[PDB]
């Protein structure tokens, strides 16, 4: 590992450590609204929002994201901005600049396409004309395109369930700034915990320029100060990005670097969880299905004990939806739906009905390739998706998934829409792609030097005339790299794959008759006490010289004696083997994973938790109808394997990894050429 790598790892340690409320794009629009409000005295109370629009004007004369062009972006940011500007009749130099492009460009609105299209903009944005009217701006209100939403405006006014609206919470709260005639005496009791309006800096603004409300003041106050100036247009939004920079570490490969700063993230996440869910914010009287399945997947898969029955208040009628009590369903959501679904222990009825509908939801939009969202402009969803339906959690092996989604990651390109468009620097960041691109290369070019040495190997001890195909040899290293693929883990790595080799070696060279089983078993064992049989013992003598570098080795390196486990874990396989067909294939990785770990672990082999786990491995691993007892089996596995004190944890883990090896397998065996390719001989890039 060189220095720029080790340096990267350490900024983004750094970002870890200092998550905060979220690091979020300021908010033109936002900040406008906020600049908009009297102290009481006719002058702004904040003053540094007023500073902070004159001084980040885009040179063209718009305010908004200066690296994608929306129309409807710039033209509701530039109107706020003008609106607040000349309401205290300050800086007219950019003011006038302001107007200017509002007037030259608001007729190209008229043809973007309403697809990518701002929360509450027609009803948002014939508001700002009106307080622009009446102030004497001089801009085109009659222009064609202009009398048409403010008719889609009141036309979406009547829509509105202003009786629901006003007793209880919804997503509404927070677009309230170009709502007419509201019951304030009702709507300040649905305010939020830190006494905003659903998060929402210009929503929260209007309501207090009409209650001076104290609360919403203090509110904004602290907004002011995160971002010193500026405001976001959702805020505070700390949920959200913890899981969602873990999930991207994750998916990414390269999660292990920061194994304790992630625990750090999961604690917080954690620590605000509820059991009606969450949302992208601590403490919320509303919450999405979204960001609670992202978090319930993230803590369920890290051994926090969290309940399923937390999705119950986001279905009705065997379907879910993004808010509770509305009819919103979105493609991302639905998508971390399914991707927690598939984390349900055996009794979670909720979460079978969860997956039944997100699948079919999600098949169905591709079918009719709507597999977009309309509120997040990615590099590549209908990939990530097209993946995650045909490759199973059951079946997802690190090195694969991680293959697919370093090229699917956007990076920094990567905009969010709310009200405005936003970017997350510390979600969507090109350095983490940089980072897992040269860390996927390295690894993947310390498979290819082991995958030499472990064809010759495979030519030197000629198990080609043991019933070993070159085909099983590059399926052994590949399930065995594209699972466990840290270089600081060769051990466990090449154990596995050659335990695995051997195991076919035995069994079609010995396996077929009651009593053939048993002539190898007995010359393992004679072949052991020296501290057609002929055959036998020279395949025995294979197994036994690989046996003894492989501990040999260990112990060069760790100092650890581990020769005489290795053995008799081999013979508990034989003495189970030698009975029926091939048996207890899968116990035996397992323990051969094990006993290579840089540290100690064989006191577990006596656990009871170990043995019920053996004996389910066992029950996967054999020789359509059997692809779902795989699953019923594996059901039973994942509860027990990841609700594991941190001690046991290292252990369940590698059952889970060995399962899903065979799972895989059995699901893709047929042709996975294009994974192989991909994983072992294309380098990223
Ligand atoms: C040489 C290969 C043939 C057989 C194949 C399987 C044995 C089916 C397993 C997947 C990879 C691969 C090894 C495969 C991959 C070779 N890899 C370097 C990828 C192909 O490389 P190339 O021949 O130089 O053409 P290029 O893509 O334009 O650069």
């Amino acid at each position: 590992n060189s220095n720029a790598f080790k340096e990267a790892v350490k900024s983004v340690k750094t970002i870890l450590r200092n998550l905060t409320d979220g690091e979020i794009t300021i908010s033109a629009y936002d900040t406008a609204w906020v600049a908009l409000i009297d102290a009481g005295d006719k002058t702004p109370a904040f003053p540094s929002a007023v500073k902070w629009i004159a001084e980040n004007q885009l040179s063209d004369g718009s305010w908004g994201d200066a690296y994608l062009f929306s129309y409807h972006d710039r033209l509701i940011n530039t109107l706020a901005c003008v609106v607040a500007l000349r309401s205290w009749n300050l800086f007219p130099h950019q003011c006038n600049k302001g107007i200017t492009f509002f007037r030259e460009n608001i007729g190209k609105l008229e043809d973007e396409n309403d697809e990518h299209m701002p929360i509450g903009f027609e009803v948002a944005f014939p508001s700002l004309l009106e307080i622009a009217r009446g102030i004497n701006i001089d801009v085109p209100y009659d222009s064609p395109v202009l009398k048409d939403i403010y008719a889609k405006k009141e036309l979406k006014l009547t829509r509105i369930p202003k009786e629901i609206m006003h007793k209880i919470p919804t997503t509404l709260l927070h677009s309230l700034e170009g709502m007419r005639d509201l019951d304030w005496e009702k709507l300040l009791k649905l305010q939020s915990q830190d006494g905003s309006f659903l998060f929402s800096p210009s929503s929260t603004a209007f309501a207090f320029m009409q209650t001076r409300d104290s609360n919403c003041l203090e509110y904004l106050r602290n907004a002011v100060k995160r971002f010193n100036g500026g405001v976001p247009n959702v805020f505070p939004v700390d949920l959200f990005e913890h899981i969602w920079i873990v999930d991207r570490l994750q998916r990414l490969g390269i999660s292990r670097y920061f194994e304790e700063e992630i625990k750090e993230c999961l604690d917080y996440v954690h620590r605000y969880w509820t059991d009606n869910g969450i949302c992208w914010a601590r403490c919320s009287h509303v919450q999405d299905i979204d960001d609670t399945a992202m978090a319930f997947r993230l803590l369920r898969q890290h051994g926090y004990q969290v309940s399923a029955d937390v999705f119950k208040n986001f279905e009705k009628e065997g379907e879910f939806f993004c808010f509770v009590g509305q009819s919103n369903q979105a493609v991302t959501g639905m998508f971390n739906l399914y991707r927690a679904s598939q984390l349900a222990f055996p009794r979670e009825e909720i979460l079978k009905n969860a997956k039944e509908f997100s699948y079919n939801y999600l098949l169905e939009k591709r079918e009719r390739e709507e597999l977009i969202d309309k509120w997040i402009i990615m590099k590549d969803l209908p990939g990530e998706i097209g993946f995650a339906l045909e490759i199973p959690w059951y079946a997802s092996l690190p090195r694969v998934e991680t293959r697919f989604y370093i090229d699917q990651y956007g990076g920094e390109n990567d905009v969010w829409i709310g009200k405005t468009l936003y970017r997350m620097p510390y979600v969507n960041n090109n350095g983490y792609l940089e980072l897992a691109k040269q860390d996927y290369n390295n690894c993947q070019a310390q498979h290819q030097l082991e995958w030499d040495i472990f064809q010759k190997w495979y030519e030197e001890n000629r198990l080609s005339e043991w019933g070993v195909r070159r085909s099983e040899l590059l399926e052994c290293y590949y399930l065995a790299a594209a699972t466990i693929f840290e270089s600081e883990r060769s051990h466990e790595r090449m154990v596995w794959a050659k335990s695995s080799v051997l195991v076919k070696a035995i069994s079609s060279s010995f396996g077929e008759s009651s009593d053939s089983r048993r002539s190898f078993s007995d010359q393992f064992h004679e072949y052991i006490a020296n501290a057609g049989s002929v055959q036998a013992s020279r395949l025995a003598g294979v197994l036994i010289g690989t046996l003894n570098q492989m501990s040999f080795d260990l112990f060069m390196s760790h100092g650890r004696d581990v020769n005489n486990l290795l053995y008799l874990s081999w013979g508990d396989w034989m003495e189970k083997w030698k009975l029926y067909g091939d048996e207890g294939e899968g116990e035996l990785m397992v323990k051969m994973i094990i006993l290579m770990k840089n540290n100690d672990l064989t006191n577990f082999f006596t656990h009871t938790h170990f043995v019920r786990l053996a004996e389910i491995i066992n029950r996967i691993c054999l020789p359509e109808k059997t692809i779902k007892s795989m699953e019923k089996e594996m059901g039973k596995m994942v509860e027990l394997a990841l609700s594991e004190s941190d001690t046991f944890r290292d252990v369940s883990i590698t059952f889970l990894d060995v399962a899903k090896a065979f799972y895989y397998f059995a699901l893709c065996g047929d042709h996975l050429q294009t994974h192989i390719s991909k994983v072992l001989f294309q380098k990223v890039g």
